[PDB]
């Protein structure tokens, strides 16, 4: 239970639900056919915003979780429990417009994917013990405009079997400036990309204890 509420970029943070859709619920989508599963949504409710962040092509932004909206510590608890082992991925969408787009549907292309390291690390447990921290890189070689990054966090302490991954997600609003527009990502679907009985979702981490971790949806797109 966790929530992706405000974005930071140029090292200063844009403020809690500013450029970012927020639920008012901390709660995981586990329907990873339902339409929410893009930037959330029912049973879940989210809100609007008309700001979009302008960012620079070929920098960081940094995605702050955060158990919820009211959260103001950033400590272990206060980022995601620590039972919440799982993966950290991000995507990015092309839209017209970055402050209406729904975001559900083909466009969307990894990113940044953390799962499990040499050392048996999760990408999640970073996160969390890293107050609530989620850096992300921006390509160069993508077209400049609107654009809609969706951040996650899976967590799999009970995706034994499907349904049991739990699926924690917010989209925010940015407008890429500088882009050179030197390479055209291979796009999937949300929903559409992940799968129930894929290797990353139904998975049992401690009946045995696994070593490698297979993050869903496409490989990274890098320049
Ligand atoms: C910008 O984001 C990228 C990822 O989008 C960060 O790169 C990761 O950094 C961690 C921490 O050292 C490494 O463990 C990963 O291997 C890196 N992955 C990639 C693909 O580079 C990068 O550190 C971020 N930089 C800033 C300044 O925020
Ligand atoms: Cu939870």
């Amino acid at each position: 239970h966790t929530i992706f509420s405000s974005l930071e970029v140029n090292g200063v943070n844009q403020g809690l639900g500013e450029g970012v859709r927020v639920p008012t619920y901390n709660g995981p989508i586990e329907d990873v056919t339902s339409a929410s599963i893009a930037c959330n949504g029912s049973p879940n409710t989210v809100a609007s915003t008309s700001k979009v962040i302008t960012v620079q092509a070929g920098t960081n932004v940094t995605a702050i979780w955060r158990y919820m909206l009211s959260t103001t510590g950033d400590s272990p608890a206060d980022v995601m429990d620590s039972s919440h082992k799982g993966p950290t991925i991000a995507y990015l969408k092309k839209v017209d417009n970055a402050a209406t787009a729904s975001g559900v549907g083909n466009g969307w292309f990894k990113i940044q994917q953390d799962g499990m390291d040499s050392s048996g690390v999760w990408g999640t447990e970073r996160v969390i013990n890293g107050k609530g921290r989620h850096s992300i890189k921006i390509p160069e070689c993508i077209a400049p405009g609107q654009y809609l990054l969706r951040a996650e966090m899976i967590a799999l302490h009970a995706a034994s079997n499907y349904p049991g991954a739990q699926f924690y997600m917010e989209c925010a609003q940015l407008n890429v400036v500088g882009g050179t527009g030197a390479k055209t990502p291979s796009t999937v679907s949300f929903p559409g990309a992940y799968s129930g009985s894929d290797p990353g979702v139904k998975i049992s981490i401690y009946w045995p204890p696994v070593t490698s971790y297979t993050v869903p949806g496409p490989s990274v797109f890098t320049c």
